[PDB]
């Protein structure tokens, strides 16, 4: 919509120090440094390449437009999927056990054994600590 474009064309602006209508590496590289980040000139003209689709060099806004629109949707997709294993996790330690997945199950009118339980925390339990970290959720949604 509109209003969408607009809000991006803010930060569009921000990047475009010269307001030439583009993003250059040096560009990207002077707000990268007022968020206390480096970054070398390699490493800037990667972050460029994987927006810069039709490759002159430069960034320009459809590009950027484009780009902030797949990160607005893996944005939104984290955000819900840490909001479920916050859930999951009853003591906010980080890991869910298979006493917190028993707990939620039941609630979600599932009521399983711990034999059952202890099934599904390993079958998503790729490092075999005995519990179920972030990226296994994520991985295992
Ligand atoms: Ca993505
Ligand atoms: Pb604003
Ligand atoms: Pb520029
Ligand atoms: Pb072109
Ligand atoms: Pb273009
Ligand atoms: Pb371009
Ligand atoms: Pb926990
Ligand atoms: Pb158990
Ligand atoms: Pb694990």
């Amino acid at each position: 919509t509109e209003e969408q474009i607009a809000e991006f064309k803010e930060a569009f602006s921000l990047f475009d120090k010269d307001g030439d209508g583009t993003i250059t590496t040096k560009e990207l590289g002077t707000v990268m440094r007022s968020l206390g980040q480096n970054p070398t000139e390699a490493e800037l003209q990667d972050m460029i390449n994987e927006v810069d689709a039709d490759g002159n060099g430069t960034i320009d806004f459809p590009e950027f437009l484009t780009m902030m629109a797949r990160k607005m949707k893996d944005t939104d997709s984290e955000e819900e999927i840490r909001e479920a294993f916050r859930v999951f996790d009853k003591d906010g330690n980080g890991y869910i056990s298979a006493a917190e997945l028993r707990h939620v199950m039941t609630n979600l009118g599932e009521k399983l054994t711990d034999e059952e339980v202890d099934e599904m925390i390993r079958e998503a339990d790729i490092d075999g600590d005995g519990q179920v970290n972030y990226e296994e959720f994520v991985q295992m949604m």
